[PDB]
């Protein structure tokens, strides 16, 4: 009975510790710098 009650409240933790829209929106931004002319007009001007 003690080492149940212990359990039940390992369990209701876990469920309670049991984000997506950050990694995607993240990942998207990340995805932002592909487009070539980003990475040129940021190596054409430098060379001013």
């Amino acid at each position: 009975l003690i080492t149940r009650t212990q359990a039940v409240c390992r369990g209701y933790l876990m469920r309670v510790e049991f984000i997506f829209c950050i990694q995607y929106n993240v990942r998207a931004f990340m995805n932002v710098k592909h487009w070539p002319w980003m990475k040129l007009y940021f190596k054409i001007k430098p060379l001013l």
